[PDB]
């Protein structure tokens, strides 16, 4: 209780202006990514549209969280934060590389979100806590969607996935490093963020059909 941040302080609002922007930007990117995957999987378009609509609801919810605290979201900072990963997604999209697009959005980004949201909930203000608790359940759904498709297609895309992991897992690690200072002002421990991210991602890779040697090797790419 004494560990809860002072949500009204200038220090908190400053850090929140960047963290809030990143979440808003991320939800919008998630929407765009699922719609984009629909161009690669035309028979999945209705399901992907449903996922994308959920992302827009998350975006509006988190936008409201910033407004509730009297915070103005630093959207330029957020756009720059996502740019490297965004670039890799767009490159894969342009090459028709569906498994790479799904690993980036449905596995890496969803796991990062899940981890972040779980870590934020216990230290969040009462308004944002309700919103975030609602969102987390949806992200499980998104993770499961990506897991299911990759699991069904693993034998044809194994090597591409290893490559996508090698290229993109370090970007998530760099993002975690970049967000850590502001996250700490929000009373979130970077070690919790890293642990819960790796656990979520490891569990998804297990579901997809990777063995321990493979997953240890993949986790090691973050170095
Ligand atoms: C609401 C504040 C939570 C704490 C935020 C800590 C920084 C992590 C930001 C990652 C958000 C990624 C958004 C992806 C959303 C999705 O894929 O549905
Ligand atoms: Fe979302
Ligand atoms: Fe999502």
């Amino acid at each position: 209780s004494e560990a809860l941040p002072d949500f009204t302080s200038d220090r908190y609002k400053d850090a929140y202006s960047r963290i809030n922007a990143i979440v808003i930007e991320g939800e919008q990117e998630a929407h765009d990514n699922y719609i984009a995957i629909g161009t690669l999987l035309p028979d999945h378009v209705e399901e992907l549209k449903r996922l994308a609509k959920m992302e827009m609801r998350h975006k509006k919810g988190f936008t409201a969280c910033g407004k509730n605290l009297g915070v103005e979201a630093d959207m330029d900072f957020a756009r720059e934060f996502f740019a490297p990963l965004r670039d890799n997604f767009q490159t894969a999209l342009g090459q028709g590389k569906t498994p790479t697009c799904l690993l980036i959005q449905a596995l890496l980004i969803e796991a990062f979100a899940i981890s972040a949201y779980h870590t934020y909930i216990p230290v969040s203000d009462p308004f944002a806590r309700k919103i975030t608790e609602g969102v987390v359940k949806d992200e499980y759904t998104h993770l499961n969607y990506g897991e299911a498709w990759l699991k069904a297609n693993l034998e044809s895309c194994r090597e591409e996935l290893l490559e996508a992991n090698r290229e993109n897992l370090p970007l998530i690690r760099r993002m975690l490093d970049q967000v850590a200072g502001d996250a700490a002002v929000l009373q979130m421990d970077k070690e919790d963020l890293i642990e819960d991210f790796l656990i979520a991602y490891q569990e998804s890779l297990t579901e997809i059909g990777f063995n321990t040697r493979e997953i240890t090797r993949m986790a090691a790419a973050a170095l």
